[PDB]
């Protein structure tokens, strides 16, 4: 297990941006700008910097051209400039590789620390960022599918309890999780900013980035994204949804960018800011835990996720999960799920719900 | 081929109500009233008469207790009392069995003609009906899932072209249809009231009733029905959806009542009332034709449908479709669908879209 | 009273388009295209042809440059080419001036009849029109405020019963109206296509055009139009709303184009297509009849409306209403309105609701 | 008001209000039958109500009494120890305090009430009885469902004096309304990372302007209006619905049976970063309150609820001497603009959209 440092944890505000390596910058621009409507904060021949409708920091997404599509950094904003120093001491005590750039790794971020964290993920911590025009009332720019905030990340990692404890020490609080009666944990959601999560852990082979999630105002905004993808005849890039989540209670959609990076669109989870916020544990065999309406979870959702890079820009080696697989125990040949616990009517054995194998 | 009568067709206004035979009147009441929120016009120990939020005629749905769950009548309102005379002469010329009752078959309907039509379906034609309180501004009653109108019926019949010609002679105009490149028709939608349909034909073994559809005002009302069914832990009665249709462009959901009668919830199709309204023909292998977002159509949607009765109340014998099956050609072991015509990428061979078999 | 002709009425399908004369074509284009998002079917230096998201006929709105802003024609589509002949015979029997153009008055319309109707309004009847790409599934184009259909017209005329009878003979059925207990009709709504209206009559000096109405899919689309107008710092062009109507039960908004032509945005009225559809009569003093939430009706809504042209292109002379004024009897100095019939509590005497008086 | 040496309590959020109501049954009809709030406890004396997503015992306590008024506006603090900190903080300010180890109302434990420097009855507590969180109970969900308590708004005569005091208590200003000659008319300030938890409106005070509840979506607010029309109580819709300038939220103001003002609110923005950009509006900007330029009804500026001291007696009102927002915008000498510097779309001596004061 990952020891708790004696050094104080940095005070993390929220998830702030991701840097994604993409192979074809123009095709990625098409997707994030022309399809999804994100707002350009800066661009050149090598990178595109993008933000959501309500953001005032420089960006929520950096697309960087490179040879291998991968997550390069998932960045958290910290409360004060001194929290970057705290982050550096903390990860140094953990024995992690760190790199400090006083003028930042990407445009519009100042003093920043990147680390290869104990789960193999490239985290950035920063305070300083260039403020830009907050577009929250620019209804002359507002899209029918407008993405309004960056909401969270979701990470694939083999040992969820191990990661959970490490994130708890860093000040994240678990809001919801998925377990079975045998005591296996399959997934956990944890927050700093007072929503259901800022990052989440999904059990599986890792380190891999499962998705980045953006918010909309209303459910019809998410519908419109689907409708637009149909009109553009790219409905094959709709992976899963739209649906209502069990965990989080949010309305959701998962789509795939040109490099198969998964993006979640999300709205209307609940407030978690009180320190005794009640934690919700779902049973892995509950067929309403993921999609509340009982729609089946496509296998690619469980098996596919993005590579992540180390600080040299090389792909991180993957460690295979040895705990039980959520896919296998729910929709695989020996799996099952229920609608009502203890009722064989509305239960599914060795296949998924709604009549699919 | 069904001949065109010399006798003038009745002027049909719209689909008006269905009479469904149900086996447990209390369990059906719980579904239609407590779950779905339909409004009771009249009830006793044998029947429940239900209407939608904006209706002023007596009812849109009659639940009749009986031994075998089935459609007993699908009723269309005609423009004048004299149109019921026209209907009787028309169907008599077609050689169809008819029955006229000057004081109605069900409460709140006056002079009414029931027929066993050329496709084996029990049609009713009526003008006279008891007006009731139109609840369209009763927002003190309005449900988060409120059903606002009856929109259409959908019939399973083995020979779609044969049925289409008959309905056209009767004054219905085809709005959309599904065909392939080998001369087969799989489905057609046709209207009187200036929406995408009043009734529709689905290719399959029949006569059977595929579904009855009710409208909501907005898409979030359909999402609420799903959310409520999750909370009631009856998500296993959500068959398909929610989604955006290709055909009709409506937002939709299909659910199953306690006798497996299929109900569609529907909103926001388009105006068809101009006589040169452009017809839209989809290819049966186009994976956006049914669900615009490419979500797979569950096999039960193709295979399951309700019995229909003759005028003596006996189940109509089912005649097998010999034309190609939409299920088989799209999602069966030798099926095919595409996202983009001519593009191998995003096509599906011998399985359904989005990872499922 | 206007006689019922012996000649059969044309079979009218629906309101189809309006031709509005505008003074500055580029400013008008900015409003209808850049602000409101209507789709351009054709344009040149003299005219802009616009359609809604779900339309397949050539256009729903023609903007024509000219010296005096006005309604030039309100056009109804008829069921068959033969109905254009029927319309011509019908209006000739009424003694009205008519003009027939075999190849249309505006682009994308074929054989068309324009008439100076008995209320002084320029009506067009046509069947033939150039079909265009129906954009109803073009969600790549869909705006957060998208206008999806043309819904109706609303006309200001001094004598509502006179107009009502004439339109009923033409086959429109009244769906709702506003009357008082002393025999006065203040407004009526009437349809062909099975919505609350295709045209409507509002009591006042006329002929003038009160508004043209377009639909949206959902209420949030109307909210977005307001939000966008705020962002563009043209909220002064929001005249009234948004609200819920009593009459029609639709969610609504009224805005003003650059020549002060009034546009209604509208959604979620109810089905009226049955021939015995119940007619709803509201009392003029009911403060929920126009805005269901009781918000006050701005005086300009009652006083301001667009000029209309005759067939020569000259403005029609205005005839003064002599019947009682809706403005005066509800929000004027001797006006009255109620929230609950017979309850003094929530009534308004000599002023508007919600703490306001006439400016 | 000086900054104490004693540390401020760590305040999480607004948590509940206790309103005194004169007829408990009529108030129940409004809050439960009209608005759909959920009952956590009730008897002949009190009704305890919560929103759809709440897990603490209540967001609103309706207490029967002779004079309708705010009795307490309560904030939840982060730890039990923060209640001790609140007590020492307000004692150093010289304010009257009362501590009850077992609470003032049911479902709250150790609690401190104070008559604060602006005359308002604040409560601070940590301990509360958890209840069933109804957030997925879509079998109960109303077309107008109130999902959270969002904020309070207080009327006080000197906004800068109040603002400085709340800043010392850890609230951060998000937005405000000023004029060019240095008068402040209103300020909004937060702890939980929304546009506010409490807010100050310039006017005679102390009075409680409103309590605000959230919905999920804008159509839920529309439904509340529609329902009030159907119930033929549209006269209790005071103002709206609208889009706010300040906050950018969709809104509605309605009046309960004792004229307590309730706001329904949705879709403001995230303010939790410590350098969150502040926004200051000019008082003459006709889009600052209603973004669409709809007129602000005069009662919104003039009417607000009494507040009580710790003995249950009404607090004396102190008159505002700074300029009045009503007078400078919609009064006979008032003005507002749509575009700064433009006479077109400006209003002089009356409100927008063709109305003057009734
Ligand atoms: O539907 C699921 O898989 C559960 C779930 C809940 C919240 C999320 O953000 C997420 O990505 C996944
Ligand atoms: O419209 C207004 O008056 C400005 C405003 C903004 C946010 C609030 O919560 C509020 O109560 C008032
Ligand atoms: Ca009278
Ligand atoms: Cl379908
Ligand atoms: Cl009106
Ligand atoms: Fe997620
Ligand atoms: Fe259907
Ligand atoms: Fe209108
Ligand atoms: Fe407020």
């Amino acid at each position: 297990e990952i020891p708790k440092p004696v050094a104080p944890a940095p005070d993390i505000l929220r998830c702030a941006y991701a840097e994604l390596v993409v192979t074809d910058l123009a095709k990625s621009r098409n997707f994030y700008v022309d399809v999804l409507g994100l707002h350009v904060s800066y661009e050149d021949e090598n990178q595109i910097y993008l933000r959501s409708f309500e953001e005032f920091i420089h960006h929520n997404l950096v697309l960087t051209k490179g040879p291998v599509a991968a997550l390069k950094a998932m960045a958290f904003r910290v409360r004060t400039p001194e929290d970057v120093d705290k982050a550096e001491a903390y990860y140094q005590e953990l024995g992690c590789r760190t790199e400090r750039r006083k003028d930042g790794f990407v445009k519009g971020i100042g003093d920043a620390l990147r680390v290869e964290d104990p789960l193999g993920f490239p985290y950035e911590f920063f305070f300083e960022t260039t403020h830009v025009e907050r577009l929250h009332m620019r209804y002359d720019l507002y899209s029918a599918g407008e993405l309004v905030r960056l909401d969270h990340f979701n990470q694939v990692t083999p040992d969820v309890p191990r990661g959970r404890k490490y994130l708890e020490d860093l000040g994240f609080r678990v809001t919801e999780d998925i377990q079975d009666d045998e005591g296996t944990t399959y997934a956990a959601w944890m927050h700093r900013k007072g929503t259901v999560c800022d990052t989440a852990l999904t059990g599986g082979n890792g380190p891999r980035l499962h998705h980045v999630a953006f918010s909309t105002h209303e459910k019809h905004n998410i519908i419109q994204i689907c409708d637009k993808m149909g009109a553009l005849r790219i409905s094959d890039r709709i992976e899963r949804g739209p649906g209502r989540h069990g965990v989080s209670n949010a309305f959701y959609l998962y789509i795939l960018d040109p490099d198969n990076h998964r993006i979640e669109i999300y709205t209307q989870d609940y407030y978690t800011g009180d320190p005794d916020n009640p934690t919700i544990t779902w049973n892995v065999h509950d067929n309403q835990r993921r999609d509340w309406w009982g729609n089946p979870v496509v296998p690619s959702w469980y098996t596919e996720a993005s590579k992540v890079l180390d600080l040299d820009g090389n792909v991180q080696e993957i460690i295979e999960r040895t705990d039980d697989s959520e896919l296998e125990v729910t929709i695989g040949a020996d799996g099952f799920s229920f609608t009502r616990a203890g009722d064989e009517d509305g239960s599914y054995h060795g296949q998924a719900s709604k009549g699919f194998k």
